[PDB]
């Protein structure tokens, strides 16, 4: 297997702050590293991307867009770093704040794909555009972005758009959408599985769907991981909880899943929130998940 | 749609108080109002219903009925004001503190139905009588009053009896019953979906069944959902938890699909107790049930 | 139906103290013997089985063997105590701190039958030898012991060995297994339901599948439940809480099934530990899943 | 277990006839007898029903039931017959020709019984009346007269009405009915898997279902199964087939499974025709069928 | 719903005969129109296509296109009588011979839709060319040449091309392949659930990903029903016979739930071969499969 | 991959014939040697076995074990064929009448492995020796006599014995066995699936567990498929047919998986019997099962 290159991203820059700069260090502390060696992977941390700060009192910005500056430039660089790592023919896993870094993270890997597909696990679509946007925060916005649809300093990053195509693009857990984010998922037609179809159909299901969509049509896969897909009840500790999501059993088993399909070629986990979180719960569920996802097995 | 119309029953009349008195005020604490506005209903606060004070440790009274003048008083008036609210074309939602104020809601409703159907949501069935009662608890007898099986002050509510026929009547998610109740239900034949076929079956095959067995039926259905049917991890605040109880998940699917439905005609959420509840939590989720009941979608 | 014996054996023998020896204290508290009562059983507390202290730090003993003497010494009492209940003709029931005292019950039950099955409910598989384990724990070695494999003076408690044959045991609930513990579990050809059968299969399956399987080839079925197996949302107090396990209401139906089947003819309920407990919640989950074990029913 | 005692009824009464008369010599034939003695019951045959002949044309009777004295007549014995079998402490087994018998079998069963249950395995529902048959064929009415509806002559029989409650039967299998059948199946709440609910379920569930809900509700079985419940494929001798039918592994699953329940109190093989038959096949599917249904296992 | 014109197209002109030009003639004979009529359409049966004479040896032949002209010619006046049924806003249900009457189908209606799907039920995928055709037999290439890969001849019957996109059909039941075939199917991306899928996933699931595939993406969908995709046990009269396909189970099912749906707006049963039949069982299959198409339900 | 040897067996040597010996002639009849070339495969057809004449009654001759002589002579030159297409590094697909043939094949094959497995498909066990037969034909004891049970002259063919460890055998369709037999499988603890494991897992489950068995255990695997293990209506020329057998679907699904596995290293067919076949049928079933195990996919 190839070697693993950890990078995180400590951005808390939506239009007030909700503790998920931390999440880094927290899952850094529920032992991410210590996890995944065991498993016998080379694996290095590369640290964390510098992050500019955040609109002060009255600073220069676009009101649609809050802290756009610091966002971009924060995503510049990672969108580099994780170039970089795959360039080296390293497998990269960025920690994260934001969901923003989405755009980051894409803009790094997708370059070294044809097709370059994409599951979307979170409890909103973040496809919320300056346009749709209610409160202008572009975490709520890295999908969008990413398949070309928002603000030129974001859909831009990594010097081309984009990333990916809405064929190739899979959400999951979905529980929490603006009415233009519907409108979007609608035309777009991105395959959505919300909280209902997975009552309906099951998590096996859904995965087995999913892996099988993704698989006969694109060339490589991109797990966006937004911890607060799971429910508050299981992972408490998330910039913006949202109540009945996906279990920590139905989400170790969709590790497990992707990880015998052996589609995933980059990942990241976002947004946790040491503030809401209870003694690194959360921070451990999303180690004990990617423990999973690199191979971890209970038998 | 039908504007809707909330009457608020803030009783709490056991033989000892349990808390849910202060249900209603929770709830709207919560933004039921605003979350049905925001579903575009016509809808007002009507206030409470006024409630008579309980009796005391050795005062004339009824033992195997506990608080009989007051409780059926209460029931008294609101099936006088629940009556108002159907007879001007609204849907009357009543919140509430003891289950024991379903009698006064069917009385109002059951009336202008010639075969009304219900749909008995709670951990216990409460089909209790003054004979079968360890606790002469009324609030453990709502259903059973309201079948016309029970003491005449309770049966009688609103000048008439039964409000409905068993056949009609389809419990989920009890739990919890006393040997009359086993016996009752069963002597009865009322259809009753107890956590084991939850289990077995899937709220999704519950709720089909259950919709189409009274949809073929009935002319209207009644939702009376007590928050206990819910399980303390998700519903703590109750007058009387009850472990391994519905998610949160299966409920708002249940709500959602009779919302699909179009099978509710009125609806009562009750049993909401703050005392046990943490940071109005049970009060929200209830609200959020009401939200997917009355046509929120998450898509 | 015939009788029941409780027992008590309070040991807390690891290498470091995990306060599982207060379990049959907090299941007296939480009610075993009163719910058992109702159900109109003759039941008896015997008391407990005395147990010696544990080794300090640079005392003779055996390193790969965490208090062997006494944990020996005090399962040979149990395996005594055990064998005569069953001679009696009444059914045991175990209560405990280490699952160490499965040694013990299997002892005195096993050669009671022809072919004794065991359900062995856990996150651990508890197959690990002096060789294998980590921590020279014997706590995780009572399933081996009892197979026939690993130190004599385990293998040998109660005058013979082994109690169980490899084909007549079924793991549920595991999640946790050392190397040593797979490779065993595999070349022994145990069956084993890990939480990810669990997951793709539902406990119903799961059940009627073991039920099914050790019905059709044994005269004696034992249930060796360790509260590990629930997850620690549900069961807080335990020894060594491990996530991702079983909920309550999974644990609930499957005793439910149990009582159905009648298959099982001895059970225990172990590694309680009220030190991480919520309010003796966990020991309360104990006595209920007892009481649906003993044919406690909903309806 | 106790002794078994067969009572054939070579009945081929509908407006025309089709074979079925000679169901119990084909079914003897095939060695009914000698494959329970194997499984080393005390069986006796007692013989035929005595049947009288058919109206022909120019002979006084009625439309709406075709043959009605002479099918009334022979109920009348058969009841009579299964009575004493009842009273003698023996398992009534009845071979048939048309279904129509289940009407004496019934009589002669039910009056032993506070709830029996019935398991109707048949293509067809058999709930028709004198009013809803489009034949006027009795063989298509014996459920519906059964549970008190339809003529007098065969609600009658026995000397008693209903035989059985709605809330007791599940028919299964059932691909071919009138619509009026429809609607009686419909409004007496009956519990039926249709060819649809066998596909969606699978056979174990929907046998595992029907066993559950009539053990839990009933003090006896009785099993009416009418060959045509299987495919013409396995089963082509039959009165009346019907394409798109249930497989001789289900089937043979099924008998296993209700073996394993021991709900079965009283049984009966009909429609058995000869005529469509392909040397036997039919009559030994029958054979092997009760093989199961009394204890044969593969293993 | 509107009303149904039958139109028959009689063609048998492979290299050799197979005798499908029947098929036809045996699906009247099984009462087609009968059948719909009793579902209370408004259906007419407008005739026979008229189809030229096939080549013998000395005259203007094509090898790698068995009777061009002819097949040409008919599937150009079908087109022209199809196009007129949609114009009059009926439903254009063809009964054929060979499958290649689907390019005149395909080319009658596709143009009255912007997204047309189309399912292809056959134990073939008919997506063979002139270059990769081993026999040169029209009949192996409707699929193709309706998505533009063909003879000119056959790719612009209508006067356009193509009739429809590889993104829009998905093929059901086959098992039967050529290595170009099989290069065609991968190459353009056409969904294709094999007889091992079918097998892996149940019918009901296939359906269900079929319905929800096409429906999220077509305005009209067209069922192209090759008897031969039912197992020759079933449908033994078919031109081209393959061991191991769908049973009659799975198709009525299949049927069922496209009729659910509401789905399919146009539709032809073909390739029925009178000569392999036995009593006209297939042509009975068609027309019972046909009546779940539109509407019968079996309660 | 390796070339293949094909060596025919045409034994039919119980105490009567069944027309067993012709299946070798069928089977090349059906194209075996063709669909292999078609593959791609270097492949030889050795001829055929010369097999001794039978006894008849005057004539000496064990009627505990019929045609031993015989039986033991035709297997000793077969296990030396085997052997020497091993040792040139072939695979070797015996074809036969007989299953008793096994032993000579098991014994020219196992000697080159340190752990072979074997999967058993087939209607019966084959275990029963000459002291459980009774028959006394050796066709229905060739998997005891591999093990190392039965006679001498069976368990020492080849030189040596056991061929094989009852851990390393997996049996599957079984639906027919002496109670000597079911003793066997049970004392010797032979995984076995019964069809009723196969109604209730389905074949995918089946054989998934089956491959993941043998695989983390030996170090090659024999397929040893007898025809009746297959349905009757799918395989009628069999030997001795035995209703409620494998569909073909589930055995073709069987091939591809285990040929997707690359587990199989040797393999046989067995017991075609041309005298109750449906032109050759059952002999072009077995010969697409090859087409299957070897490579031959339908996409
Ligand atoms: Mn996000
Ligand atoms: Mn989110
Ligand atoms: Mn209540
Ligand atoms: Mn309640
Ligand atoms: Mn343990
Ligand atoms: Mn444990
Ligand atoms: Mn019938
Ligand atoms: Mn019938
Ligand atoms: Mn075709
Ligand atoms: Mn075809
Ligand atoms: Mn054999
Ligand atoms: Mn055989």
């Amino acid at each position: 297997m190839k070697p693993i290159s950890i990078i995180g991203v400590p951005m808390d820059l939506g239009q007030t702050r909700r503790g998920v700069d931390m999440g880094p260090s927290a899952m850094r502390y529920a032992g991410v590293i210590e996890r995944l060696e065991r498993l016998h992977y080379d694996i290095e941390d590369l640290g964390d991307i510098p992050i500019g700060k955040a609109e002060r009192l009255h600073e220069q910005g676009d009101s649609r867009l809050r802290n756009l500056k610091a966002v971009a430039e924060a995503n510049e660089k990672l969108a580099a770093a994780v170039d970089q790592v795959v360039q080296r023919g390293r497998f990269p896993l960025v920690l994260g704040g934001d969901h923003s870094i989405a755009i980051g993270t894409l803009a790094g890997v997708a370059k070294h794909y044809e097709r370059l597909g994409v599951i979307w696990y979170d409890a909103h679509g973040d496809v919320n555009t300056a346009e749709t946007s209610p409160s202008g925060n572009i975490h709520g916005m890295p999908l969008a972005a990413s398949l070309g649809f928002g603000h030129p300093a974001l859909t831009q990053i990594g010097g081309y758009s984009p990333k990916i195509k809405p064929e190739h693009v899979v959400l999951i857990g979905v529980r929490s959408l603006d009415e233009g984010e519907k409108k979007f998922i609608r035309e777009k037609g991105i395959k959505i599985y919300t909280m209902h179809e997975v009552d309906r159909l099951g998590m096996t299901r859904v995965m087995e769907e999913t892996i099988a969509y993704l698989k006969e049509r694109t060339d490589g896969v991109h797990l966006s991981l937004d911890l607060d897909g799971l429910d508050p009840s299981d992972a408490p500790g998330v910039g913006t909880p949202v109540i009945g999501g996906l279990t920590y059993r139905e989400s170790h088993l969709a590790m497990e899943m992707l990880a015998e399909a052996q589609i995933i070629t980059s990942a990241e986990f976002v947004e946790v929130n040491p503030i809401l979180d209870e003694r690194n719960k959360t921070a451990s569920v999303a180690v004990a998940l990617m423990g999973s996802l690199f191979g971890e097995k209970l038998m």
